[PDB]
């Protein structure tokens, strides 16, 4: 469903049946690879008795198109998200672009947070912003079962990181919320309070969201602008707008060789204004633009941020935590390194330490363990994210003993490792740590999570 207005003046801007027809019809199953776990021939090698036929994605070498309860997706060797979703990412490292620092500004559900982690190799470090509270608990569920430690959360509203955080990042993502007309594949009813006037107001937002971004953006970085919906008003005018408010200090960088084929989405400018039936998929703007020099200050670091409850952890303690994990399967780059607040110790991206005390963060890193005793209780989190799994102490399940630990219960080897706390995997990947106790293997799944139904 279309409001007439809207129709007759998507018909004035189309360079069109073919888009009202691919409109009307739902989305492809989309699915991408995570290869901080694992290759993309390495995948398609082990998924291939699933008998899938997966077309490539022309702009992800690492995308393809009950998906949820696969062995796969729960060890996190791949999301389920849009190829429109990962245009964005792709742009924000095209032409060998590798930003070390990096903000997500509407980062929930996770899709291009886990992405950019990914593409980083996990190294550098990522702020992930989410405005609504609720969606920040799907963030990080997501983040956890990709095993990302390069993530940082914060809760605020977008509008705050320009004046708070000034030129910060070399790298920035803004994929504004917008009218979602690009989404009426997926949403058969989205737009229906759609209207010209309700589309100002959004755009008038989408300025001071890409201002606040520029803002926050260090001098040399790259900025990308994306929205769901298929207007000029939400896409080239708010890029047009910001070029006029800093004509010296912008510049747009062309996308039209990002990928082959990305001539037909070409604007005069060189963003891609994807109309769904280009390439079969969801409507969706691209804008890519560099700062090329400082601009003026704002005032406004006006939200004094107070104490932040963690220390780092020292060196004599560090030593001992770092062997008395790695004696568990546990390891980290010295892209990482160790904090600590209660019995909680923690593993925070050095990438990161710059922004304490300027944003009050919502959670930052991995929870590497509690203390308990003498002891450690490793989190499900860091198990997922740390855990080598070639190794000679690993412990490979069957796929009937895989599903019973999703269902969260006790495995009972026929083998029976020697470990007292042993490093479980299936398909050769981490999949939590349980300990031994005599013959059985306890689960130690969290919760939260264990599955329902069937795998």
């Amino acid at each position: 469903y279309f409001p007439d207005a809207f129709l007759t003046q998507m018909r004035e801007a189309m360079p069109f049946d073919d888009f009202l027809a691919a409109c009307q019809r739902p989305l492809r199953r989309s699915i991408r690879v995570n290869t901080l776990k694992i290759s993309v021939a390495d995948f398609l090698q082990l998924t291939a008795p699933y008998g899938w036929t997966l077309t490539p994605i022309p702009w992800c070498e690492e995308g393809f198109w009950p998906l949820g309860s696969t062995a796969e997706h729960l060890s996190g060797l791949f999301y389920i998200q849009e190829a429109s979703s990962m245009l964005p990412v792709a742009a924000l490292f095209a032409d060998g672009n590798a930003p070390q620092r990096v903000m997500d500004v509407a980062a929930a559900p996770g899709s291009k947070t886990t992405q950019i982690s990914a593409r980083m190799n996990n190294e550098g470090a990522i702020l992930a912003n989410e405005f609504s509270a609720s969606r920040v608990k799907v963030l990080h569920a997501n983040i956890s079962r990709c095993g990302i430690s390069n993530v940082a959360l914060t809760h605020f509203d977008g509008r705050v990181f320009g004046a708070a955080v000034p030129e910060m990042f070399d790298a920035i993502l803004l994929d504004a919320p917008c009218s979602g007309e690009g989404v009426v594949r997926k949403d058969p009813d989205a737009l229906k309070n759609w209207s010209p006037e309700s589309n100002q107001e959004i755009a008038a937002t989408q300025r001071e969201l890409i201002d606040s971004a520029f803002h926050a953006l260090r001098p040399g970085g790259t900025l990308v602008y994306s929205t769901c919906t298929l207007n000029q008003e939400e896409n080239e005018a708010v890029c047009l707008w910001l070029k006029e408010t800093y004509p010296d200090a912008v510049e747009f960088l062309p996308l039209g060789d990002l990928f082959p084929g990305a001539n037909k989405a070409l604007t005069e400018e060189g963003f891609l204004h994807v109309f769904p039936q280009i390439y079969d998929c969801e409507g969706f703007f691209v804008a890519r633009l560099r700062k090329t020099q400082a601009i003026p200050a704002l005032p406004a670091p006006k939200y004094k941020v107070g104490n932040f409850p963690f220390s780092p952890v020292k060196d004599r303690e560090a030593g001992q935590i770092r062997q008395a994990a790695t004696g568990v399967g546990l390891n980290w780059d010295e892209n990482l390194r160790l904090w600590q607040r209660d019995k909680e110790l923690w593993l925070f991206p050095v990438g990161i330490e710059a922004l304490i005390g300027k944003v009050r963060f919502s959670r930052l890193g991995i929870k590497l363990a509690e203390t308990h005793n003498k002891g450690y209780r490793w989190q499900h989190e860091a198990v997922i994210a740390l855990a080598s799994p070639d190794n000679m102490n690993a412990f490979e399940l069957t796929p009937q003993e895989a599903e019973e630990w999703y269902r969260g219960r006790d495995v009972y080897p026929q083998a029976a490792p020697v470990a007292d706390d042993v490093l479980v995997t299936f398909q050769h990947q981490p999949i939590g740590l349980a300990k031994r106790i005599g013959s059985r293997l306890k689960n130690s799944y969290p919760r939260e999570l264990v599955r329902d139904g069937k795998l």
